[PDB]
């Protein structure tokens, strides 16, 4: 996966959301 860009109070970078997005949403784009 691909770290944001900066953390956010709504939606942080921890290591069980990529986890999870590793199968729920991998193509995903940390730009802001």
């Amino acid at each position: 996966v691909q770290t944001q860009d900066f953390k956010t109070a709504v939606q942080p970078d921890t290591n069980t959301a990529q986890l999870i997005k590793t199968y729920s949403n991998p193509k995903q784009r940390g730009d802001k």
